[PDB]
DNA sequence: AAATTGCCGAAGACG
DNA sequence: CGTCTTCGGCAATT
């Protein structure tokens, strides 16, 4: 039964290459001006990030992700306040994005949408037009028409190569699972920072930038076995990417619905099933065999989260992703009601 | 330093 | 299942 939905979900090599070809197309162009002489960002690289990128897109090849990452040597962090999550960057070029000794999000990023919009505008053979601009978010968001309709998000991030800040700490739990080498290994790879304003202290603090783990997810996601076989030739697979993308297919179409699920996004899954990775480490505990109790754990694991108004950021523990602020109350026992629904009616909405 | 190429893992297709 | 193919990611290469 969720492997007849799995089936369903499951991309077309078809509809990859179709999409695929466009997008790389339409990128490497993007990533070739940026390097254009006398750009701000003329050291920018590009890294593949989110859903597609990590083999748990559903449904269509729709959406990708791409970071074009600046490396930015040192940088001061200030804390902006206590949240852990977002920061204002100072120096100890790029003299012009300044608010006094406060590098603003706002001013590079939009300068970095400037330059988008005049490459696009240049593009004749291809559909494709910039989104209107949605405010605190750090994307440049691509509408590409392939004719089928594809969103490609184009995210600028520094780069800094120092330890990480001290929130990052305690998170990352992945000493039983993962192991001890590969968190100090992950933890010497760069962290980066995305133009994504604060939306505290009413409205976005346009200087704010938030902290991004997107490459460290990436690994995971490819490297999450206890054993170091789990998906290999010669290993044994595990379900755990394919529990991901049912409770991400039923939040989708949850929201397709009700606009007061707005606020939540796949993040929100994605963060509960790195807790239950954590919880669940051994392998034998997902063995495709056992996929229909894996969804119910996770599933148990977000409605406890969603009634106690607590999901620890994984790699951020100070930070709660559904706090009173950021997500109102009502919103989630809304959101429990509908899982709590789909559960005990065996998912119609899986059709 | 910018493109070209070779290598092979993850996973879709198919029987 | 086993086998075949494509896409992505890496970095040596000139
Ligand atoms: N609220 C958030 N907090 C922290 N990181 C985020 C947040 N939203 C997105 N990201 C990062 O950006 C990436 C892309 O985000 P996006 O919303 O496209 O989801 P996704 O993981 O690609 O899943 P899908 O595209 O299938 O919804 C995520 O993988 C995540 O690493
Ligand atoms: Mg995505
Ligand atoms: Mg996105
Ligand atoms: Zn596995």
């Amino acid at each position: 039964k969720l492997k007849k939905v799995l089936d369903k979900l499951r991309l077309k090599r078809k509809d990859i290459s179709e999409a695929a070809e466009t997008v790389n197309k339409v990128v490497e162009r993007l990533l070739r001006r940026m390097q254009k002489r006398e750009s701000e960002f003329k050291g920018v690289e590009q890294l593949n990030t989110g859903s597609y990128y990590e083999h748990v897109k559903i449904s269509a090849p729709n959406e990708f992700d791409v970071m074009f990452k600046l490396e930015v040597p040192r940088i001061e962090l200030q804390e902006y306040y206590e949240t852990g999550a977002f920061y204002l960057v100072k120096f100890k070029p790029l003299s012009h994005f300044l608010e006094g000794e406060v590098l603003s999000a706002t001013k590079m990023l939009s300068k970095f949408r400037k330059i988008i919009k005049e490459e696009v505008k240049e593009i004749k053979d291809i559909d494709v037009s910039v989104e209107k601009e949605k405010p605190g978010s750090p994307a440049v968001t691509l509408l590409i028409r392939n004719p089928e309709e594809i969103s490609v998000d184009i995210i600028l991030a520094l780069e800094s190569k120092g330890s990480w800040p001290i929130s990052t700490k305690e998170g990352l739990p992945i000493q039983g699972w993962l192991g001890t080498k590969v968190r100090t290994n992950l933890r010497r790879e760069p962290f980066y920072l995305v133009p994504k304003n604060a939306k505290d202290g009413n409205s976005f603090q346009g200087e704010t930038w938030r902290l991004s783990f997107s490459h460290t997810e990436k690994y995971i996601l490819n490297n999450h076995g206890i054993e170091k076989t789990c998906c290999e030739s010669s290993g044994a697979k595990c379900c755990r990417k394919e529990c991901l993308k049912l409770m991400k297919y039923l939040l989708e179409q949850l929201k397709k619905e009700f606009q007061e699920l707005d606020a939540f996004c796949s993040y929100h899954v994605k963060t509960a099933i790195f807790h239950m990775w954590t919880q669940d480490p051994q392998d034998s505990q997902w063995d495709p065999r056992n996929l229909s109790s894996c969804f119910d754990k996770l599933l148990a694991f977000f409605l406890e989260c969603l009634r106690t108004e607590k999901l620890d950021h994984y790699f951020i523990p100070k930070f709660n992703l559904f706090s009173q602020e950021l997500i109102d109350r009502k919103s989630k026992e809304f959101l429990s009601k509908k899982i709590e629904y789909e559960r005990n009616n065996g998912f119609p909405i899986f059709d």
